[PDB]
């Protein structure tokens, strides 16, 4: 056939070819009505119209090949032309071009992910991909994610122009460190300049019981005086959790290790950690007191932390 070529959204009165000249009509052989317009086998508006004062095909409305052939990768007008003394039909086809008017966009401006705290690095997380109206080069390509020492994209070929998009966590997350980690995805076309769309993902990072209790100090040595009344402060106790929630909540206890007279003698407070006299001491009875305290969680695996209280009983009179 006769095969012409023009760009979408051109405005009205750019050139397309001239017909005349190409099938040899002369321009008496043309007249009002000569022109038929068809698309996928059906009519179609005027996009295009023929000049019968010089035989030129020109571009008469607004083209949208989006409007017309949506992803299909061929966008195609059919036309007749219709000669008459002696009566003829000339078939053209004119293509209509892709242009890079369109630019990546995303379902949704924002997307949210729960990654847990113990996920191991090279663990893989969905993430939607971007459309771009257009086809070709001018559609979607690449995909940039904003700076981040924990996370990565991949991107793989899948069929013949669309891709697999996947998250990937490269270096462990740690709550402690940081909770939420602000990522922002760009999705790229191949057109020349390359048109950009953007979401924005919220990575949540979420708390596992990973840390265990800690006295500030290992060992606390303290002088008691053996006359001290029952009620006494003997020390406070420390101990800190970075952990979120229950998972960071303390309770003090003495430890099992511990002997039943000590017990007798000293008691410790479960919530603020003070160690004080229970019963009357004894610079006789004993020189030393070596008390074990333990600090654990309340998460769904507790975790302990240790320390060691060296009591110095001072002699009276
Ligand atoms: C525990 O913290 C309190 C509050 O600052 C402080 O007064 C006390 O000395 C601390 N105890 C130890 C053993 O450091
Ligand atoms: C759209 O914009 C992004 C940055 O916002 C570029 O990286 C991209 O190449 C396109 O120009
Ligand atoms: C992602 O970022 C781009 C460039 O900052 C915005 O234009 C877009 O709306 C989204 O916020
Ligand atoms: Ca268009
Ligand atoms: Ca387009
Ligand atoms: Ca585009
Ligand atoms: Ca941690
Ligand atoms: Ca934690
Ligand atoms: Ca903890």
């Amino acid at each position: 056939q006769l095969r012409y070529s023009v760009p979408e959204e051109q405005s009205p009165g750019a050139l397309v070819g001239n017909v005349a000249r190409a099938l040899g009509l002369e321009l008496r052989r043309l007249g009002p009505g000569c022109l038929r317009i068809n698309h996928l086998g059906a009519p179609s508006p005027r996009y295009l119209e023929l000049d019968l004062t010089n035989g030129a095909l020109f571009v008469n409305e607004r083209i949208d090949r989006e409007a017309l052939c949506e992803q299909r990768p061929r966008c195609l007008l059919s036309l007749e032309v219709l000669a008459h003394n002696p009566v003829a039909v000339s078939a053209i086809e004119v293509e209509i071009l892709d242009i890079n008017d369109n630019s990546p966009r995303f379902p949704r401006p924002d997307y949210q992910l729960q990654v847990s705290e113990s996920v191991a690095p090279g663990a893989r997380f969905h993430i939607e991909s971007a459309q771009d109206p257009d086809v070709g080069a001018n559609s979607v390509q690449t995909y940039e994610l904003s700076p981040s020492e924990h996370f990565e994209l991949d991107l793989k070929p899948l069929q013949e122009n669309s891709k697999v998009l996947e998250l990937v966590l490269r270096k462990g997350l740690d709550r402690e460190q940081t909770a939420l980690h602000y990522l922002v995805l760009t999705a790229v076309d191949g057109g020349i300049p390359a048109r950009s769309g953007t979401a924005q993902i919220a990575v949540r990072v979420l708390d596992t019981n990973d840390n265990s209790p800690a006295f500030d100090q290992s060992t606390y040595r303290v002088q008691l005086r053996e006359d001290a009344p029952p009620g006494t402060l003997v020390v406070k106790l420390n101990a800190s959790d970075p952990d979120e929630g229950s998972n960071g909540e303390l309770r003090y206890s003495l430890s099992s290790y511990t002997s039943d007279r000590e017990r007798q003698l000293f008691s410790i407070d479960v919530t603020t950690g003070e160690v004080r006299v229970s019963g009357t001491l004894d610079y006789e009875e004993s020189s030393s007191y070596q008390i074990y305290v333990q600090a654990t969680d309340r998460g769904p695996v507790p975790m302990a932390g240790h320390c060691k209280v060296l009591v110095d009983i001072i002699d009276v009179n």
